């Protein structure tokens, strides 16, 4: 049965962000401004075009679709095509009532590379953690089984080496192409790369090895097709490890955030300490006060 | 108005991207008209984006939608929107030639771990006996081609390297800036050739490759994303320079490398590029593949 938006009226305030490569589009609006004070409240709506399914459109080129002409010359000819229903799904993502960290977080990236030394971290990035970092209330409802209970996809409930399995938030699970998932450890605490220690081995051996040979029943697909990462930084600081399809180019898989980890397995193998001594660079919105705090202790 | 033939029977899809939301496939057309006889067509699929307009205009008469989950703030659904947001662009060549079908085909890929022993005993012996060919590499190092387009230089044979634009950027904006450093020592195949006696040619490649770029087009070192490819397309040490806004194809954590960390990763562990395991894609019909998958059995 169909529902509705979670909240009445949605007012645009701003196009956070746009893109034509990958056809998304995300819309801060003010929703709910006819009750109590009338100011309302912020939302946020991200809409993103879906990947094609391969079997719908040989089946409706089999056909006769609602075609307008654009360009044609000799054996090469651009349509606009009208699909039926079925193929014009577009993948919805709310975010209500969102903070003005979710509203900083997906503005229009003016972006910067910082390296932060191990001491920029404990001196400067950790005691600044709270500014970066959003509420992980959905990861405690994954972990209670408050949320999601019915999308598990495989648990390992060790409460120090286990983990939850689910789709994740951007993958709308139709089609295996951009295949994504995310498992979060059920121990607390962790948040980040920089927490690592080899007491974690046990932990992230099991998310690296019971998450692909869990992918593999679950939807038929090898190890080798997958690319298994984290993010520095993440958005929330419980550690997430991110399964994607590797013929899919996921965003956020780039060198500058994602971390293999088979790779932080083996670092950490052969050097204990490396997630706290070593440097790790990322990039950072242009007028983030932490990057400015990470510039000026970099001469000063 | 219409399609240029009737009916399409799938024979291959030749590509997919589902993060640009684009498939280009080949059918056989006709094979229910005329003779039987089906003919080739390519045709390409790709979503349109958004208009702003037209998106406010449907989400403030409360839509279309079927829920997929919700978690505390967060929901997610399907939306299936009016006519207005459907449009799908198609592309289509008819009659499609076996050197159509060859632009388009494009192979799965497929990961793979590689030791150091795997580097030694398969990979390099593979490489030994035969690669794409470096000659364009010689030419530019040598300035019988492109020096007309050099960027930077500097000669130092041992420690000196060439710094030009890619033949894939078009230089119209700084957007999508991207430049290549090749070194000028010989026979340096890629990362996996890399020791501490290479510090002082990765340094120059990084720092004053930054400080040409600055003075040349005005673009702060910390815009850049700098790094190799492993496995490079070509075995001739390069490096590549890019906006940090440029989501450039082959910047993805399975195969870029950055040159600030290859730098310190030498400072710290002198034999790493040897001994540790690398990670990197091929493609399904690479005879490497298959070697090393053997291997590792
Ligand atoms: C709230 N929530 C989040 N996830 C998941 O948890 C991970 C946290 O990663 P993270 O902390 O490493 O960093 P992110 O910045 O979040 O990575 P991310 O937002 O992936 O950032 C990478 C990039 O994707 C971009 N992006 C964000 N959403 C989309 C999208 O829907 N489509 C596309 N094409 N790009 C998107 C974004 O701009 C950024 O550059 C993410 O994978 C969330 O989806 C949730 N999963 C489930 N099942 N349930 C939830 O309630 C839930
Ligand atoms: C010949 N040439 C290349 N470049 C640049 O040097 C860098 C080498 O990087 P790299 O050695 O790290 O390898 P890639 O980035 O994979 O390179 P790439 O050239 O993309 O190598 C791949 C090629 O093989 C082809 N290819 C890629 N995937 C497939 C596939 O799946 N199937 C088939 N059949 N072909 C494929 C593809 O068309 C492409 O031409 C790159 O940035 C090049 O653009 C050149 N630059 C200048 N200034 N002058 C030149 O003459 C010149
Ligand atoms: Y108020
Ligand atoms: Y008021
Ligand atoms: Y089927």
């Amino acid at each position: 049965a169909p529902v509705r938006l979670p909240f009445s009226g949605f007012r645009l305030q701003k196009v956070l962000r746009e893109s034509a490569r990958d056809k998304i589009i995300f819309l801060h609006g003010k929703v709910n401004e006819a009750s109590g004070d009338g100011d309302g409240e912020d939302a946020v709506v991200i809409l993103e075009k879906t990947p094609f399914q391969v079997e719908q459109v040989a089946q409706l080129l089999t056909g006769s679709p609602e075609l307008q002409l654009q360009f044609s010359n000799d054996i090469y000819s651009t349509y606009h095509l009208f699909p039926p229903r079925q193929l014009n799904d577009v993948k919805t993502t709310v975010v209500y009532p969102a903070t003005e960290k979710h509203l900083q977080k997906y503005l229009r990236q003016d972006l910067r590379l910082i390296r932060e030394t191990g001491d920029d971290y404990r001196n400067i990035t950790l005691p600044h953690l709270e500014s970066q970092s959003l509420s992980i209330q959905w990861v405690y409802n994954i972990l209670d089984k408050k949320a999601e209970a019915d999308r598990i996809v495989f648990e390992n409930p060790d409460p120090s080496d286990g983990f939850v399995l689910i789709p994740d938030l951007k993958w709308n699970q139709q089609q295996l192409d951009d295949l994504y998932l995310i498992a979060i450890c059920h121990r607390r605490g962790i948040r980040s790369l920089r927490d690592l220690t080899p007491e974690h081995l046990p932990l992230l051996r099991n998310i690296l090895h019971q998450g692909q040979e869990a992918i593999l029943q679950r939807y038929r697909m090898k190890g080798d097709h997958l690319r298994v990462y984290l993010h520095y930084l993440p958005s929330y600081y419980h550690l997430n490890v991110h399964f994607t399809a590797l013929g899919f180019e996921a965003p956020g898989s780039g060198v500058e955030r994602a971390h293999l980890l088979a790779e932080v397995i083996e670092n950490l193998e052969c050097d204990p300490r490396h997630y706290q001594q070593r440097t790790l660079t990322f990039a950072l919105r242009a007028d983030d006060p932490l990057l400015k705090l990470l510039q000026e202790a970099q001469q000063s």
